[PDB]
């Protein structure tokens, strides 16, 4: 596991703080692998993160989260091998698509995309392993449909930076994450509540997009002080009010009032059918 001399390097696909993926072939006819490998300009620091981001991928074994499948961590150059996913993150994806009229995509479609995260999401909270970044744009699609969550680090507009500070995904968090850089499970479910918005919005507009970062801090702000001047993400057009309500309870103040992955399955896999 695995011999390097297999991999034939095919393109770039993108690029990290510490990695860089391309397209491999693998002789083993055509097998099509993606491969992360450090960049020209790593640092130790660089090689630190990326064996540390293999032992945590080692352990994820789920239909709706990316798998490695191999590496090459023992004589250099070091390597993960996952599982290519030929359409690419969902956000590109479904900016590619439009909404059936009576490239397409039908809504109980949008409804098996997003069942597809909630299940990964589920399999994610079993494991009490916090995602702390889900977005459609951390997701990639498979053949059919596939939807695999990464991790993945372009989308530069996604993350409110101060120097000094981790870079942050604030449109995605939960109030408590904003105020107390608090991560859980929890606050997993508000994000999901942000990419089901993403999914039936086709990814045509960012999340508070009329608003700055600024106001988005304040209106977290605003949750904590629970004085009715909080604001949400509006509906959207391919959104029906009972697909809405669920998402309106992801962002339920209180945490525990948020539903757990489970319930959110089942209601985009059955109650969203109906
Ligand atoms: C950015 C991108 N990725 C693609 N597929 C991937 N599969 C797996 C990926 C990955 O990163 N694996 C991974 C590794 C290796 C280690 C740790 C963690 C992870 Cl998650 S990236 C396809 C794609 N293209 C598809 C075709 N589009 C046509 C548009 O018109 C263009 C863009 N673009």
């Amino acid at each position: 596991d695995f011999p390097r001399s297999r991999l034939r390097f095919k393109e770039k696909l993108g690029e990290g703080q510490f990695g860089e993926v391309h397209l491999c072939e693998v002789d083993s006819h055509p097998l099509l692998v993606a491969v992360k490998i450090l960049r020209p300009d790593a640092t130790k620091n660089a090689r630190n993160d990326f064996l540390k981001e293999v032992k945590i991928m080692s352990r994820l074994k789920d239909p709706n989260i990316i798998r490695l499948l191999g590496v090459c961590v023992q004589d250099d150059p070091l390597c993960m091998i996952t599982d290519y996913m030929e359409n690419g993150d969902l956000n590109q994806f479904l900016s590619a698509h439009q909404l059936e009229d009576k490239p397409t995509i039908s809504y109980p479609m949008l409804l098996h995309v997003a069942a597809q995260i909630a299940s990964g999401m589920r399999y994610l909270a079993t494991l009490n392993f916090v995602h702390r970044d889900l977005a459609t744009r951390n997701c990639l699609v498979g053949e059919n449909f596939t939807i695999k969550i990464a991790d993945f680090g372009l989308y530069a507009g996604d993350y409110y930076r101060v120097q000094g500070r981790a870079v942050l995904p604030i449109r995605w968090m939960a109030w408590e994450c904003i105020l107390m850089g608090k991560f859980t499970t929890a606050s997993d479910v508000w994000a999901f509540g942000v990419t089901l918005w993403e999914v039936l919005m086709l990814c045509r507009a960012q999340p508070f997009g009329q608003l700055t970062d600024e106001q988005v801090i304040e209106n977290a702000g605003e949750f904590f002080r629970d004085q009715g001047r909080q604001v949400y993400l509006s509906r959207p057009p391919a959104c029906p009010q009972g697909l809405y309500e669920l998402m309106l309870r992801c962002w339920s103040r209180e945490s525990e009032q948020r539903p757990p992955f489970s319930q959110l399955h089942r209601f985009l896999a059955e109650d969203a059918l109906n």
